[PDB]
């Protein structure tokens, strides 16, 4: 049996109605739950879903040099494969292997319906509408690292802002948009943005184009025998239409708006 | 010095005004010419551009089992790295290594302005407007392999059509759209589509959404020491904004419409 690490994040992995009545993998449903099933079928493995104990994706602490989250579990040999909306980034690729993207995306702007913002350039040129990102992930690092004037102006604002503009989770950020009467805008990945837009009470929307271009990859530890099988499986699922089918299913078929 | 294989395809690789006056790499300009420069800088190599002798991308002949085009050059050790709009596909990944995508795309519909087509579903339900793809590449194989009713109807039509609906090149297909008074539609990758839309005489446009989702990757031969350097370089260029800069430059800054 192969340990598959993942994280609670809608609609990728979620708890079924009364998971208690269910056992093991049957407790969870979602996009990555479906993805895991399909990949495991393709590569012919038995697998077990283990939610990353610390509820994190993967960063390396600057002082201690330890890797946390799902990346951590791979690096320290606690799991064999990570199947989650885990953004393909250089620092991560330096320590683990990513398959080709199973999903393509870019950073995007979530507003509450009615907010006079259509673009990053709209956000930067004002201070009346607060804006931020989820804390400690790839979006914040895009802004931290950016050398593009507009995003640099956005990073300086976000980093100095009191109260903090950074959220623990996507859901927190979404909650703050909905609850802030148009005074908070949220910078998150287009995939969660598009998802939320189709969720009651339908008071949110995506605005403007994406600030960048990247994808999510299935991750394994360096030297893993499961590397090539996993990668050829993503390409197979992609080409067979199965990835598109799964996005349509969890985003739009289950959509509420 | 490293042999870099590539192919003539606008705006990726093209001949400069009077390349004769120029020498070696200085003869060519374009997106992949720029890409090669940047990657070579990042990984610290000397390199030489060699246009793939057979003017092909990479397929394996069913009888002889030989690989042609740019993939071929890698497999048979004629070049060390392929930098071109080479679509990441399973069969190719089985024989060579692809870096992460430097460009994201999907199959798209090119029409002559005025053509009453907005979608694949519009194309399939009629026969008055002919439609086809470039021959012997990943787009045709998407249609050949597809199990989705609409695309299967499209493949059966395309394969049976007389005269042939398949073109030697992108440019041929583009020429046939422009020249056919709205009686031919062209199925090509969104990247070339978007490019052509910005090219005089501006009589073409992209219509509807993409039929699929994939990317272009820098390719190296299996076991190459240049694998990880190349891959970390694409991620670096991506994250530094350089890929976006290069697309904007060759598509839109040089745009004519
Ligand atoms: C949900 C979170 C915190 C994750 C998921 N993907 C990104 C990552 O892998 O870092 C993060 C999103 C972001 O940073 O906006
Ligand atoms: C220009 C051509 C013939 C190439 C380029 N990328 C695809 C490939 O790598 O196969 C092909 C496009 C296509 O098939 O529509």
């Amino acid at each position: 049996t192969v340990v598959v690490t993942t994280i609670m994040e809608s609609p990728y992995v979620m708890y079924k109605k009364n998971h208690e009545m269910f056992e093991g993998n049957d407790k969870y449903e979602g996009y990555c739950v479906d993805l895991a099933s399909e990949i495991a079928k393709h590569i012919g493995i038995k697998y077990k879903i283990a939610i990353v104990p610390d509820g994190k994706y993967g960063a390396r602490d600057a002082d201690t040099k330890i890797w946390n989250g799902m990346v951590g579990e791979l690096v320290y040999g606690k799991a064999e494969i990570a199947i989650a909306p885990l953004t393909i980034t250089l620092v991560r690729e330096e320590v683990i292997d990513f398959s080709k993207p199973f999903m393509s995306l870019g950073i995007s702007i979530m507003i509450k319906k009615g907010t006079p913002i259509e673009s990053a350039e709209d956000l930067a040129k004002q201070t009346e509408i607060a804006y931020g990102t989820v804390d400690s992930g790839s979006t914040k690092e895009f802004f931290r690292r950016s050398k593009i004037a507009v995003y640099e102006k956005m990073w300086t604002y976000m980093r100095s802002a009191e109260p903090s503009v950074f959220t623990r989770t996507t859901a927190e950020g979404v909650a703050r948009v909905r609850k802030s009467k148009g005074k908070f805008a949220f910078l998150l990945e287009s995939t969660m943005n598009e998802y939320t837009e189709q969720r009651k009470p339908c008071d949110t929307m995506k605005v403007g184009g994406n600030l960048d271009s990247k994808g999510y990859g299935v991750a394994t530890p360096k030297g893993s025998s499961l590397r090539t099988p996993v990668n050829l499986a993503v390409l197979k699922l992609s080409e067979a239409g199965v990835l598109d089918k799964l996005k349509n299913k969890w985003w739009y078929d289950k959509g509420e708006c």
